C-alpha cells in the first residue's frame, strides 16, 4: 500500500504527523499489512490549487491507496470506514470533508525490494 | 469524478482559472455531472521537472481523470473529444499539445461524505 | 507512456536529469517505442512529506508509469527488470530503494493528439 494525501496546506502542515500514524493504524488494522511498511506522501497544496465544492470546507482532504489485486471486498469496505471513522474521531475531519479511493493492479504490474510482484 | 492537471508553472499559471471552469463544462456536458462538484488539483511544474518530447510546445498539458466504474464507454469517448475541442477553442492549447487519462475503479473502492462508493 | 518520478529532494534533484536517461533506455528497450516520445514528471519531495520504512535510505524513488492496455505480461517485466539493474547500475539506487508501478487502462480511456487512443 503506496498512500497519497492531498489537502490544502494551511489545513494539512499542522495534521501530517498525527494523520499520517491514524492512516497507517488503519491499514495496518483493516489489511493486517506490517507495522513497518508506512509508505505515505503528502501533498500540502494552496487554495489556487486545489479547487473543490462550495459544500466542503477547507479541512477537505483526498487519500489515495494504491495496491496489488487480492484483498476481499469485505476488507477495503472495512478499510474505508476505518479511516472515516478514526480520522474523524483522531483529527476532526469530518465525514463529507474526506474522500478515499483505493486503487488496484495485478501482482507483475509493481516492482520493489529488487524483483516483480508476482514472485 | 476527480480531476489532475499538470502543467509548466509559466503556461499554466495564467490559464487555470479558464481552464478549470472549461474542464467542468466539458465534464457536466459528456457525463450529466452536477454543475457545482468541480474537483480540480493543479500541478505547475517548473521547467526542470516537466520534460516532454520536441514534438510539443511549452503549452503542453496533461489531464488526468478518476471516476467510478460505470460509464458508457460513448460517454467516456464524448468527454474526452470535447475537452480537445473546447481547449483548443477557449484556450488556444493545440490537441498535440494536450493529453488526456481517465481511470475508473469499482464503487467500494471510494469513500465519500462517510460511506463507501455503494 | 507516462512516467511520475518520486523522491526527497536532497537525492533526485541532483540525479534526475540521468534518471531520465536510464528511464527512457529501458522503455525503449523493453516495450519498442521510439526514441522521442520521453515523457517525464519528477516531485523532488521534502523528507516531512514523503515518509517511507526505516530501512530504506534517502534514495528511495518511486517510478510511476501509465500506458494503454495492450502490452504482454513478459514486456511489463521486463520493463520492471530493465529498471532495477540500469538505475542500480548507474545510479547506485539498490533494489530495496526502487519501487516501480506500472498502471493500465482501456485505449479510449487516453487522448493525445486530438484524438481518442483507439482512434
Amino acid at each position: 500500500p503506496q498512500v497519497k494525501i492531498y489537502g490544502l496546506d494551511s489545513h494539512l502542515n499542522p495534521q501530517k504527523v498525527r494523520l499520517s500514524e491514524v492512516i497507517h493504524r488503519c491499514v495496518v488494522e483493516a489489511l493486517q499489512f506490517p507495522k513497518n511498511k508506512r509508505f505515505h506522501r503528502f501533498f500540502p497544496m494552496k487554495a489556487e490549487d486545489m479547487l473543490f465544492s462550495e459544500d466542503r470546507s477547507s479541512a477537505y482532504t483526498i487519500i489515495e491507496i494504491t495496491m496489488m489485486e487480492g484483498r476481499s471486498k469485505e476488507a477495503k469496505k472495512k478499510l474505508i470506514a476505518l479511516l472515516f471513522k478514526h480520522i474523524e474521531e483522531e483529527l476532526g475531519i469530518a465525514g463529507n470533508d474526506l474522500e478515499i479511493f483505493i486503487q488496484e493492479a495485478p501482482a507483475y504490474h509493481f516492482g520493489f525490494r529488487g524483483m516483480g510482484g508476482d514472485e
